[PDB]
């Protein structure tokens, strides 16, 4: 009954004919073939926590002029530096339903990363997907929906990598919550567990939901993946061969490299054989001075436990990702910041406190990304309710209410890793953040607008001030705009009992009681919500005194300007909620696991709900919805008509057959153990730094590993060291990453007309849903969408395609995608429940 993860070996090696990777492969081959074993180990092993400048860094190869590779957070900003931008969070980006904006954000991020000397930007995020709305880090990702998220991953990645930086799809996989993600962190919170939470996911659910968006990332050409902290069926993701070897590298033919999350790598030989390619930040645990790779990897190659073909492939994947995005060994942008301090001068080697020099150049990489940020946040703002009060036009009297309207009195970067819920909520907390160059609060932008218009403007920037608030908002003609929030983030930070994950789905800082009080005192109350995910609006949303409600998510640096643009109709809102607003906590049907459920061993997160999370659950159970997935209003109206479906002629879905090549080796290495000894007369051994060298020619003593001495055959599973040609999986694509290319054959083109039946120009977000028709299938699933500009009175065409994959189901008996015999239907409309146009697939 304890969930089990099958062995899948050997770890697949790169394919020289993989489309998109052919040129990268050859550049990697020419480079890797020149390398000594120590130099290959330098590539694969991080230099340690705090070792130099970036969040993580590899060893350098200074013989060939390769500077150390810089791995830097975050998905929405370059973390821990200055003169960068802070972009809107993934969840706000997802809410745009706008491919172009997703690409532009990705590109701008990559430009900032490139300008700092970053090699790999640690984003975007398809895990967590959003199994449960209390998930602390859901806001870093995109949507609960696998299609929207998959598209957002692909667009973001294409942008970042077009800007010349490697992207990293994380976290792979099943890190849906922060509770019990790490042993030490759990123990310091009073949870005595010996291993991290295990996500136990059935094969169908894996293929149709959690894996799906990462496959889109693979097909978009993502250079790297990050394996998760958590386990999958009680094997840690970074040594999980089912995950890394089979699903990622075999079935979906991934050609890039897998890096560990920071302290997610727990074993040397076992992880490498299971598909891990880079150990970040390089040490066993932060500041340990030791590594599961480094010296140990050198020794494992020297003693035979790790084959040469395997380490050669790790270096090939790392270098091929580097070359794929256009980085060169000659013209590397120097690392021009230090993560560990904003000081211009300090130790290059931070943990060791050595090599004092200039470590921050304070390079301005912001360009004109401010206005792009302002635009994305406005387009990802969801108008949930409007009885006529919006847009605002020369109002007599604005009363802006709430702490979330105002500044953090200690400044927008006053708290490390954004760990306060003081002032306006620009982004959440944790590693998925960066330092603001500024943070425009609603109060600043709304005042300036009011003064320009001759509107009266007063604000009370506290949630608990009923005397003052009542006296203000109860006056004649007041338009009360109440800003309220909820917050969440990464598990290393805790605010008021919220350990990463949210304890509840209410507003913070007495937000709910504030909104009830203001709406009881003022019949023109407008509520703006800054939240990482849904909160329960049930007790107050239906008050007619609340004339409008907006969810503005995590807008990033231009918050105040974005919301003012929407409030006054400079942007006509089109953004759609990328999750469901349920009536209760229980209506969601999933929740965070807050208490260990397996004694002192690994807690078990059984995904018994299957694919029925968010709107799939709400539709199937008919649970209480306030606002459905894909819902959002505009200041105009739209009419749907004229649905048409054109059937395409396609060939049969043919199983992929044949063999891989035998695993190649690139270059050779000396057999003299003395050649691998630490070169002490060349440079000093730096404290806590992670090196490839042995301390002496005694291999056993050099390991410092009390269990040293066993061979692959007695501690790894069968075929872990098998470098012979391997049969291809029928679901794989021959030379085609992302699965059998026949999956992406277009089977239908769907079209419909959209007419703007109101007075003003606006964007519409038509959506395409499919009913796959089986009794265990969701009622409808998202399969396409667009964002289209329509003038008053104008008619525009929505056009979208359905691939074979889009109408298939994973058949676990077959281990492939099948189109089931059940009648499928197509729906098109402005939301998951406004299914205006319907037609059966012909
Ligand atoms: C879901 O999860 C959420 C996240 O975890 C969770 O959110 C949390 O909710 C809790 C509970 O609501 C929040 O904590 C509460 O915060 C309240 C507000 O605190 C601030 O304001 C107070 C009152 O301010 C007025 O009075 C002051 C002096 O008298 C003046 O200085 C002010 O200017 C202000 O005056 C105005 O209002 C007056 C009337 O109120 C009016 O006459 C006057 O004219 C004017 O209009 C301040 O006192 C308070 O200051 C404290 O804290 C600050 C730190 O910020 C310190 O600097 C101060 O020294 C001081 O200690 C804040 O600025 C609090 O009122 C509330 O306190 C009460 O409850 C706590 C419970 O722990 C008691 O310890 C405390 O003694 C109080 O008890 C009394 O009332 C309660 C409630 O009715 C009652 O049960 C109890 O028996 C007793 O009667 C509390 O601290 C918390 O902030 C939220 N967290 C986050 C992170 O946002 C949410 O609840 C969850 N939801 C669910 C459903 O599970
Ligand atoms: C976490 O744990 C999860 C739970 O265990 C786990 O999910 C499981 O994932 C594995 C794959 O990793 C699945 O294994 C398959 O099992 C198939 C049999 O499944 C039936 O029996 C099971 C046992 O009783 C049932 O549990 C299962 O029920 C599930 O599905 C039902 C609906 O179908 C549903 O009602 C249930 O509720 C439940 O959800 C089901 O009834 C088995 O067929 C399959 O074998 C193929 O694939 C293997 C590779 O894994 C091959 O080794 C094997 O040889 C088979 O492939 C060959 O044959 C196929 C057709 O028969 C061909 O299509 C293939 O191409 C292939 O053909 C080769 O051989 C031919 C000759 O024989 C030759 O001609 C060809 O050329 C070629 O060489 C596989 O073992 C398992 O079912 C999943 N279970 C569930 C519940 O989801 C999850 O993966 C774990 N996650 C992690 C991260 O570890
Ligand atoms: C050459 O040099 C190298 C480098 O110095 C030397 O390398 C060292 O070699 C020693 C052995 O001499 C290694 O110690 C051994 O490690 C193994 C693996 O430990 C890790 O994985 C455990 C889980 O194992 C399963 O899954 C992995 C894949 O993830 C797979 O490799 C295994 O075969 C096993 O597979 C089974 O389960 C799979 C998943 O479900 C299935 O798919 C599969 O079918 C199988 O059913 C895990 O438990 C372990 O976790 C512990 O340790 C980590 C720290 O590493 C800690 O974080 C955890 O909390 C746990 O405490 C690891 O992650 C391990 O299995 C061995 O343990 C057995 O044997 C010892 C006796 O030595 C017993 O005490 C144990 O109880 C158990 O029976 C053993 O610990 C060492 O890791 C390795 N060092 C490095 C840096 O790589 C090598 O020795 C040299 N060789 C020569 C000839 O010189
Ligand atoms: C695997 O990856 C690792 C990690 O990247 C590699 O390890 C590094 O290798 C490089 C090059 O082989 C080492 O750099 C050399 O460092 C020595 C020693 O410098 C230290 O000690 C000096 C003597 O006391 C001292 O003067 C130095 O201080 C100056 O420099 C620092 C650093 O920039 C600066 O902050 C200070 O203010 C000082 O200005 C320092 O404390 C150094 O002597 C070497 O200089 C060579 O080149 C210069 C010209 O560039 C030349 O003038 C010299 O004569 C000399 O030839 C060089 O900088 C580095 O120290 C290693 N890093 C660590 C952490 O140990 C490893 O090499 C990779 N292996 C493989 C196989 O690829
Ligand atoms: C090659 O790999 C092997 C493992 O395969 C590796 O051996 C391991 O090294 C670690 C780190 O040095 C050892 O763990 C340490 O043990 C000492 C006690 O003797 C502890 O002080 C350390 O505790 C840390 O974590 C604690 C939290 O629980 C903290 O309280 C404390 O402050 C420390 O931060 C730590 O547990 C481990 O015992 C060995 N394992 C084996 C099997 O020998 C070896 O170091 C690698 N070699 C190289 C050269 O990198
Ligand atoms: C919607 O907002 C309006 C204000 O725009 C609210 O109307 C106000 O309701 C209060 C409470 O009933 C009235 O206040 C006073 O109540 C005392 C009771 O002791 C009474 O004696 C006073 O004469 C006075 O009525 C207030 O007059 C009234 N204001 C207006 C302008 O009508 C309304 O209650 C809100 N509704 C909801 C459902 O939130
Ligand atoms: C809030 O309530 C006031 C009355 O308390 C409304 O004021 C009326 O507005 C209409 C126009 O819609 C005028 O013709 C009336 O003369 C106004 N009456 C008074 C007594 O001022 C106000 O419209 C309400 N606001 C909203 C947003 O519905
Ligand atoms: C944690 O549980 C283990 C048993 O797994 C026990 O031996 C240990 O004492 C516990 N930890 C603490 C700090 O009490
Ligand atoms: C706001 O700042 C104060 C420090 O002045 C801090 O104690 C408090 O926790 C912060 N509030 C929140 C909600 O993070
Ligand atoms: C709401 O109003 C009531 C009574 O008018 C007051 O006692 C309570 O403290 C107020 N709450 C907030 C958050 O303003
Ligand atoms: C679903 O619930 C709604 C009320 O929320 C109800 O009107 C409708 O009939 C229900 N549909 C079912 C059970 O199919
Ligand atoms: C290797 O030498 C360093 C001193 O430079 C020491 O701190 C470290 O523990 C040694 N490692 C082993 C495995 O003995």
């Amino acid at each position: 009954s304890l969930a089990y993860s099958e062995p899948h070996y050997p770890s697949p090696w790169m394919d020289p004919k993989a489309i998109g990777w052919e040129e990268a492969y050859e550049k990697a081959k020419a480079f890797v073939s020149q390398l000594t074993l120590l130099e290959k180990v330098n590539l694969t092993t991080g230099i340690g926590w705090g070792a130099e400048q970036c969040v993580g860094q590899t060893g350098a190869i200074p013989r060939l002029g390769l500077k150390s590779m810089c791995m830097q957070d975050a998905p929405l900003a370059i973390r821990g530096t200055d003169y960068n931008s802070v972009f809107p969070a993934g969840v706000t980006t997802a809410a745009t339903f706008d491919r172009g904006l997703m690409y532009k954000r990705g590109y701008a991020l990559g430009q900032e990363a490139k300008g700092k000397g970053v090699t790999v930007l640690l984003g975007p995020v398809a895990g967590p997907l959003g199994r449960a709305p209390e998930g602390g880090r859901n806001w870093e990702g995109f949507s609960t929906d696998p299609v929207l998220t998959g598209i957002a991953m692909a667009e973001t990645i294409k942008g970042t990598q077009d800007a010349g930086v490697v992207a990293c799809a994380k976290h792979f996989i099943g890190n849906e919550q922060e509770h019990f993600r790490q042993v030490g962190e759990s123990q310091d919170y009073g949870y005595n567990i010996s291993e991290t939470l295990s996500s136990n996911i059935d094969d169908k659910t894996m293929h149709e939901m959690y894996l799906w968006p990462f496959v889109d990332a693979i097909r978009a050409g993502v250079g790297s993946f990050m394996c998760a902290y958590t386990q999958a069926n009680n094997s840690y993701s970074c040594q999980n061969s089912k995950l890394l070897n089979n699903l990622l590298k075999q079935e979906n033919g991934f050609q890039g490299f897998v890096m560990s999350d920071w302290q997610a790598h727990h074993s040397g030989v076992a992880s490498a054989a299971a598909g891990l390619d880079m150990s970040m930040p390089g040490d066993t645990m932060f500041n340990s001075g030791r590594s599961y790779w480094g010296t140990n990897l050198t020794l494992a190659v020297l003693n035979g436990t790790v084959p040469q073909w395997r380490i050669d492939d790790m270096a090939m994947r790392i270098m091929a990702a580097f070359f794929k995005v256009g980085q060169t060994v000659e013209d590397q942008e120097p690392i021009n910041f230090s993560f560990w301090t904003l000081d211009t001068y300090g130790p290059l080697h931070w943990a060791a406190r050595k090599d004092y020099q200039q470590i921050n150049w304070h390079v301005n990489v912001q360009g004109d990304h401010g206005s792009l940020i302002r635009e994305i946040a406005a387009r990802g703002t969801v108008l949930l309710k409007n009885t006529g009060s919006l847009p605002l036009k020369k109002p007599k009297f604005l009363a802006v209410i709430g702490e979330d309207a105002g500044p953090n009195p200690l400044g927008p970067n006053g708290c490390a890793d954004n760990r306060c819920n003081n002032g306006t909520l620009g982004i959440g907390w944790g590693s998925g953040t960066g330092n603001f160059p500024y943070l425009v609060t609603p109060d600043q932008a709304l005042q300036a607008r009011a003064v320009q218009d001759g509107s009266r403007y007063e604000s009370v920037l506290r949630n608990h001030a009923p005397t003052e608030i009542k006296a203000l908002v109860s006056q004649q003609d007041a338009t009360a705009i109440v800003f309220v929030n909820a917050n969440s983030g990464e598990g290393f930070i805790e605010i008021d009992g919220n350990k990463g994950d949210r304890l509840n789905l209410t507003l913070w800082n007495e937000g709910d009681a504030l909104v009830k009080n203001v709406s009881s005192w003022c019949n023109n109350t407008i509520v703006v919500l800054h939240t990482p995910g849904p909160v329960l609006l049930t007790e107050w949303y239906d008050n007619p005194n609340i004339t409008a409600i907006l969810w503005a998510g995590m807008p990033g640096q231009e918050s105040g300007n974005s919301i003012t643009d929407v409030l006054y109709g400079r942007v006509n809102p089109s953004g759609r909620t990328p999750f469901t607003w349920g009536a209760t906590r229980e209506s969601y049907g999933t929740d965070v696991l807050y208490e260990p459920n397996n004694g002192n061993e690994a807690p078990q997160l059984d995904y018994t709900e299957g694919v029925f999370i968010d709107y799939r659950h709400f539709d199937k159970a008919n649970a209480s919805v306030l606002y459905e997935f894909g819902f959002g209003l505009s200041y105009t109206t739209f009419e749907y008509s004229n649905l048409k479906i054109e059937k395409h002629q396609v060939g049969e879905y043919t199983p992929t057959t044949g063999q891989t090549e035998a695993a190649p080796t690139f270059g050779n290495f000396s057999e003299s153990v003395e050649d691998y000894v630490f070169p002490a007369a060349e440079f000093p051994y730096v404290y806590q730094f992670i090196y490839p060298y042995l301390n002496s020619t005694d291999m056993s003593a050099s390991s410092g590993d009390a269990q040293y001495g066993q061979t692959a055959e007695e501690f790894l599973p069968p075929k872990a060291n098998d470098g012979s040609a391997q049969p291809l999986l029928r679901s794989s694509g021959l030379h085609h990453p992302g699965g059998n290319p026949a999956l992406y054959d277009i089977m239908y083109t769907v079209t419909a007309d959209i007419t703007n039946t109101g007075k003003v120009a606006g964007d519409e977000v038509p959506q395409l849903y499919v009913s796959l028709g089986g009794p265990e299938d969701p009622k409808v699933v998202l399969r396409g969408f667009d964002r289209l500009r329509v003038e008053p009175g104008e008619k525009v065409q929505f056009k979208a395609v359905l691939t074979r994959r889009d109408v298939s189901s994973w058949d676990t008996v077959k281990q492939d995608w099948v189109i089931t015999e059940y009648a499928k239907k197509v729906y098109v409309g402005p939301s998951s429940r406004k299914l205006d146009l319907e037609e059966v697939l012909p």
